[PDB]
Order: structure tokens, then C-alpha cells, then sequence
């Protein structure tokens, strides 16, 4: 029984686009504007508000590394997703002829920086076909057919922000172990659709880089995101874009070396105020139950909402079976293009997103969600034919 | 006659902290707290809220733009002063063996980049001796007399944040470009104190690059900033962080190119709140006057407590004329020690800050600072000796 009252956002609209940004909970505003006061009280720039600022630092770090199961020493603050990518990908240190495996689904914004990576560097870039695997296949195994011996790190998406499927982490981290060439594989994830809906637990769950925000699922505001990286995997990672953030100080305040843990990739002047709002959004999906309940909480609205679209004619889900999360993709046999479909939509204050490979509409059911909001989707989309 | 009122902050407490961080003007309070409004009523992920978003983003590059009497297409937004630094720096094609020369009153976040650049390409770093300058001497001549030919890159801070120094900025370009090596020099400028400050026009004043923050003088929140290349120079910058941002997209969304201009140094999603109190903080300060007024007011400000402090017989200024600028620095004859007084200071609240090299204690006055507040910090100051 989630406390929708908590998101006065879905209140006058019917809302679907949790995987774009999440809507802000009452507390989270109040933490942003309590920030700001505080800083017009006691500083902005003071002894006492430096304080608190890297108080509150502290305690956000912590709260991320609780929601993962790690030691807050693994842990960035960034702004975004493709930020913590850039941190891992620019810090590695790369030699001509190294390649880097990418699947299909992957964002524009990651294969650029892949691209600028290659252009540098002299790295060499390949795709394998994931998108195929939604309802048949084995993407670990295509993996392990591209896998190569100049093959040193693996880019994937753990929720693929297309298709709406799941990735097989697991059996993918172990292919990639197995694998015998000049390198030892490493994998990046890209954990934009995964963080905040998927139970997530790096303790049980073995993985060498994970990138998340907490804009989305986690319902933070924009601008904070974070960086996950093993222990082990953290002397191969060099500082690359750094700051007074980044370093230890010595006795003329000269820089003396990297900070402690995941500090070393922090860089500067951030949007405190919006920290606080993250750290509150965090502590309430803590009260509304445990991560494993707001993940069965939203597989059983998805379920249903994919259950409705199947009965819908000329509207065709891309997933055979039940969604294995919140995103439910689909395509709607209209002459209008699905562009101009969810242009309609917004009009009508229902909020889903368009695609653009493969060509589809995406709608995300949240544990917030419920069956009237699915009802009012699908009675709307049965217009088009 | 500054309207003081607009800066509620002013009210209960003596601030001279603008340096560190300027006091948040209501109008900027007001925009942040209606973008939020905004986002919530409309999205926060949708087309009509993705382009109000991006309608925002035009709107400060464009007084960003205007502020320093340039073409948008120069300016990339960032979140600090240290991020444009970073850009600039990690973008250059650097050689083994290059060479860049920075002064002695160097940011230390700064130095950490060039330190982390220099194990990376193989390139090699001096300092030059500025501190000194700053009674007598010449600060071009110095550079002209450690300029090398393997020199490709100067780093300097227009206005120096330790002792109050404004570097002859014009000159030391005449310097740099009079150089005949293996490369022809270019002056990457920190600008965290100069920008809204002093009154700065980069098409009177030419620049190579110049990185500033929104969050210092021009009294905007924590967390954006910004950075100025001329387009002559745009070329030999190659973007190193990228995201969807930077890009421009191909028919199946794939990635064609770099953005326009400046965008192509700007990454993912950003605090878009914070970025309408920029620009609503940017507009308040040209509703009191031109740069060149506020500049004349903050000069009478400083000159008015550098007299005062000039009285005091166990204070010594370091400048031995007037201030160039808003800062003023200075050390106290006391067995107590620059870091207890400024505590001292706090706890009376007054807030100034200790600076590590060379050891002392800065002011800022800005042009809403007022007579009384300076006089009520010469009374404090007073009770030491
Ligand atoms: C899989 C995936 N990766 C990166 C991003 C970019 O995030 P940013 O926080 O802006 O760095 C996304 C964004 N998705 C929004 C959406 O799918 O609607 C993503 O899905
Ligand atoms: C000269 C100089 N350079 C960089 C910074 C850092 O700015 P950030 O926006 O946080 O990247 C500063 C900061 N100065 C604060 C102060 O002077 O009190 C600086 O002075
Ligand atoms: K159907
Ligand atoms: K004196």
C-alpha cells in the first residue's frame, strides 16, 4: 500500500515516465529548501556551513552505499549516469589495438564517448546483438560468441531502456571471467533503468563498475547521480576530470596526493541542496518497504498494464512474456506514427516516451502506480487503429 | 545606492565571504523555487518540459553571453570554475615533453589537473613567481623571462584569490602571443574571482580561454558555472567528457557529430532549478548598474576598509595601495593565530577566511557591502594584538 500523497505530482495527470525523471516527493522538496536556508543563515561560505555541507556529503555516500550493500569507500557522487561512465572509461589506461564490446541497446550518449575514447587512444569498438534476446536467445552466449583477444572491458545496460529487458548479469560476469586472452575482461553497467527498481545488492552480486542516477527510479531532482566501483578494480581506474574535491592537502595547503576512496573522481562546487533532496528521496522508498517488495509492487503493476495492451487489437507489446520490470514497450498499428501518438497523449496529460530503435512507444509503471491510472492509458490508446 | 534588500541574507549577520560564495539574491530563490513548480505541473520528464528546459539553458548561455559581450557559440556551461579548466586542459593535443607554465598563486584543484595531466601525456610543469608582484615589479616580465621552447600553455587567475592581486592580464597576452618556440603560446585564464567583479569585455580584451562560476561574485547557488573559448581556439579543443549533450543525432538516433559550439563540452542531465536562479541572479546585477559602476562601488568599498585596517596598529595589510579589487588581505599580530581569529570572528558572526600561502585572513566587499558592516569588523578586529 504505497502513500501516493508522498508525490503530489501524480495528482491532476496520469503519469508513465518514471524512467525519464521520477516525481519529486514532498520531502525531497523540503530538503532542497531547508538547504538553502540554512546556507542564507549561516554562511553561504563559513566554517559552519562548510560543515554542513560536508556532513551532508558524508551522509548521502552513506545512504547509497547502504542501498547496495557496499562499503561507502566504493562510492562516487556524480551529477548523472554518463558522468560515472566517463570517470571509468577516460581513467583506464588504454594501448592501440585494445577493444571495448558494446551491445546494441546501449545510449547514444555512452557510444560517443566510446567514440572520443577510440579517436585518443587508438582502441577499437565492436556491437553484439542483445535486442534480439528479449523473448528467445541467450545474450550471454552471444557475448561469449563476439568475446575476443584484445577484448578488455564489456559495455551493457543492466535494464535495456528500449526493449525493457533484463539482463542476465550473472551469467554474463562469468563469461566474461572465464574468458582467457590478453586481458582480464572487465564490465561496465550502465545502470540508468536498473538502480531504484531492481533489488541491487553488490555483495552478492559480483560486477567491476556500475553507474547510476538518482533522478529516475529513486525519484531524486536532476542533477545527482553516483559510481559504483570494486575495491579491486579501483587502483586501474586514474583520476581524470579532478578538483579541490579530489585530492589530500599538506601543511601550505599544496596537494599531496588523491583522496580517500571514491572522492578522487569528485571534482569541485556542486548543487549541495539538491544532495539533500536525493537523501531524502532515498530514506522514503526505504519506509514504503523493502527494495524486493517495491520490485514485486511494480512488476505487478507492469504485469497488468502489459496484460491490458495484449488485449488491445491493434496494439502489439514487444515482450511475449510478462515484463521482467517496470518498462513496458510496445508498437501501435496506427497511420499517425508513434510520434504524433504520444504527442496526443500529452495532451491529454498522459505522460509516455517515444523510442527511437526499435521504433516504439515505452511506458514505466512505478510500485506508485495504480490500476486506475493503467485503465485511463489504456482506455486512451484504444483510439487508434 | 545598491538595494540591499534583495539580498535578505545581509540582514542578521557581517559577510565578507562573497569569494567563497555570494549571498542568494530572493529573485533567485523565487526562479529556482518556480522551475520545481514548473517540472512538477507539467512533467518532470515530457515535450512540454523538455523543451522549457531547453528553452532555459538558451536563455543563460545568452546572458552569459552578453555579460561578457561575446557570441553564445563561445560559452559552454558547466557547474564550476574547476570543470572549465578541466575541459580545457584534458582536451589539448599535449606531447611528451610539452611544457606549461602556471603562476605561484595557483587554485591547488588546478594544480591537481595539471599534475594528473603531466603523468598522463608526459608533459612538464613550472611555477613563476606573481606573489611578489604585488607592491612591485612586473608579472609579464617574469613570464617573459621563464617562457621556454617547448612553452605551449600559461595558466593564470585574473584576480588572485590569495592576495588580492589583478594580474595585467592584457599585457601578459602581448608576452605570450611577442613568443617565438615550438608553439604558439596560449593563456588559459581562472576567472573565480575576476567574473563579476571587474568588468570584463572579451571582444576588447582578447583571451584565449576563461573559466568562471556563477556562485562567487555574480551571487548565484552553488553547483553552475562556466566557460569561455574563442573560436579561434575551439579546434584544438577535443571534448573529453561527453554525453547525450554534446552530440547531434543521425535518423535512427545514433550519434553524427558534435554539437554547436560550446555544447559540445556539456554532458547529461544537469540541476536546470539552479541554472534559472543563475540567470535571474545575472539580470538582478545589471538592474543596479553597469559592470563599470559596481566595479567603482566595490573599489570604494575595499579602499574604505583597507584604510580602516591601515589604522589598526597590530593589522598589516599586504597590498601597500589601495585594492585593486573586493579582496582584502591581511595578517593580525596576535599569539593567537589566523585560524582562531577568523573562528572568532564566526563566532560573533562575521565571517571572513584564512588563506594557506601566504598565510593571512581575506575580505571581499562587494558593491551592496555598507559602511557599517566594514565598521563593525574594524571594531572587532581591534580587540587583538
Ligand atoms: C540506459 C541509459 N543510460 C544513460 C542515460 C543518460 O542519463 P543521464 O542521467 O542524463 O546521464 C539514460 C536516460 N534515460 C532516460 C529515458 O530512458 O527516458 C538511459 O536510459
Ligand atoms: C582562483 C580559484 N580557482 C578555483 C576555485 C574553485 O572554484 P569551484 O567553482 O569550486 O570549481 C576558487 C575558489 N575560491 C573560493 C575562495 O576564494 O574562497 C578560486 O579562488
Ligand atoms: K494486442
Ligand atoms: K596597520
Amino acid at each position: 500500500t504505497p502513500d501516493r500523497h508522498q508525490f503530489p505530482g501524480l495528482a491532476n495527470k496520469t503519469y508513465f515516465n518514471f524512467g525519464g525523471q521520477g516525481i519529486l516527493p514532498t520531502v525531497a522538496l523540503e530538503a532542497i529548501t531547508a538547504m538553502y536556508g540554512y546556507l542564507q543563515e549561516n554562511g553561504p561560505f563559513s566554517i559552519a556551513a562548510n560543515q554542513h555541507i560536508q556532513q551532508l556529503i558524508a551522509q548521502l555516500r552513506q545512504a547509497l552505499a547502504e542501498t547496495f550493500n557496499v562499503d561507502p569507500n566504493t562510492i562516487t557522487i556524480t551529477d548523472n549516469v554518463t558522468t560515472g561512465c566517463d570517470i571509468v572509461l577516460w581513467g583506464l589506461d588504454w594501448h592501440q589495438g585494445d577493444e571495448i564490446l558494446l551491445t546494441d541497446c546501449e545510449h547514444p550518449g555512452i557510444i560517443a564517448i566510446v567514440q572520443a575514447i577510440a579517436a585518443r587512444f587508438g582502441i577499437t569498438y565492436r556491437f553484439f546483438p542483445v535486442a534480439a534476446t528479449l523473448n528467445q536467445g541467450d545474450a550471454a552466449a552471444v557475448l561469449a560468441n563476439h568475446l575476443g583477444p584484445k577484448t578488455r572491458l564489456v559495455i551493457l545496460s543492466h535494464l535495456l531502456w528500449n526493449t525493457g529487458q533484463v539482463l542476465p548479469l550473472a551469467e554474463i560476469m562469468a563469461v566474461c571471467r572465464r574468458h582467457q586472452g590478453n586481458y582480464p575482461v572487465r564490465v561496465l553497467v550502465d545502470g540508468a533503468q536498473s538502480a531504484g527498481s531492481l533489488p541491487l545488492d553488490f555483495s552478492r552480486l559480483e560486477v567491476d563498475y556500475y553507474a547510476f542516477t538518482g533522478h529516475a527510479w529513486f525519484a531524486g531532482p536532476a542533477g545527482v547521480g553516483g559510481l559504483y566501483i570494486h575495491g579491486d578494480c579501483l587502483g586501474e581506474i586514474n583520476p581524470t576530470y579532478v578538483g579541490w574535491r579530489s585530492i589530500t592537502y599538506g601543511a601550505k595547503g599544496e596537494p599531496t596526493g588523491w583522496a580517500e576512496g571514491g572522492k578522487r573522481f569528485e571534482v569541485a562546487t556542486s548543487a549541495y541542496p539538491q544532495y539533500a533532496g536525493l537523501l531524502a528521496a532515498l530514506q522514503l522508498h526505504q519506509r514504503q518497504g523493502t527494495a524486493e517488495e517495491r520490485y514485486q509492487a511494480i512488476c505487478q503493476r507492469s504485469e497488468f498494464l502489459w496484460r491490458g495492451l495484449n488485449q488491445l487489437p491493434h496494439v502489439h507489446c514487444l515482450a511475449t512474456s510478462a515484463p521482467q520490470a517496470g518498462l513496458v514497450s510496445f508498437t501501435v498499428d496506427s497511420p499517425l506514427g508513434h510520434r504524433a501518438i504520444v504527442q496526443k497523449l500529452e495532451e491529454q496529460r498522459i505522460y509516455l516516451r517515444t523510442i527511437a530503435d526499435p521504433d516504439c512507444i515505452r511506458a514505466c509503471c512505478h510500485y506508485i502506480t495504480d490500476e486506475e491510472e493503467i485503465n485511463h492509458l489504456l482506455a486512451r490508446l484504444a483510439d487508434f487503429g
